[PDB]
DNA sequence: GCCATTTTCGGCCTCTGTGAAAAACTCCCAAAGTTCCGCTATCAGTTAGTAAAATGATATAAATCCAAC
C-alpha cells in the first residue's frame, strides 16, 4: 500500500521510492534504514513512538545490533533529503524525553 | 708566694607519664564574628544534531583455467 505524505510526497513501504508532486520528474532515492523509520511512523499516525521501541523494531527485525547514534543520523538523513525544515516542526520533529514525531498527513493511495 | 672563695665534675642500658594556693567591678565604644540571602561561576548529567571519517558491502572489470568437443 502506497503513502501520501502531507498531501506533496509519496512513498511506498515495499519499493522505498519517493515521488515529489512539483518535480514528478525527479524520483527520490532513500536508504533502507530512514525508508523503514518512516513507514513505521506513518503506522502510527502523528501520535508520539519511542526513540527506544522504534530503534529496535527498526534494527531487531534486521538481525544486527547498532548503538543509539545511528538512529540519530538516519533521522537527520531523513529530514535533509525531504528538505524538511531544520528545526521547525513541518513533517517531522524530535520530542525530547518521550521520542519521535510526524506531522506530515497520512494518505493511503490503496 | 700565699689564703680563700667560686667553679666544675661525678658509668652505661631499660621503664617512666602532669594535673593539686593566690580575692573586683562598671560603663562605653569599636571591631571581629555569626548568619542569611542574593548573584555568579563551575561542573556533572543528559539529550539531540550535523558534518565527516571509517568501514564494510556491493559492483564492475579482467585472468585464466578447465571441460568438452
Amino acid at each position: 500500500m502506497k503513502f501520501i505524505l502531507a498531501e506533496k510526497f509519496t512513498f511506498d513501504p515495499l519499493s522505498n521510492t519517493l515521488i515529489d508532486k512539483e518535480d514528478s520528474e525527479e524520483i527520490i532515492r532513500l536508504g533502507s534504514n530512514e525508508s523503514r523509520i518512516l513507514w513505521l511512523l506513518a503506522q502510527r499516525p502523528n501520535e508520539v513512538i519511542s526513540r527506544n521501541d522504534l530503534h529496535d523494531f527498526v534494527w531487531r527485525e534486521q538481525g544486527f545490533e547498532v548503538d543509539d547514534s545511528s538512529l540519530t543520523q538516519a533521522i537527520s538523513t531523513l529530514r535533509k533529503m525531504l528538505k524538511d525544515s531544520t528545526k521547525s516542526p513541518q513533517y517531522v520533529k524530535t520530542v525530547p524525553k518521550r521520542g519521535y514525531q510526524l506531522i506530515a498527513r497520512v494518505e493511503t493511495v490503496e
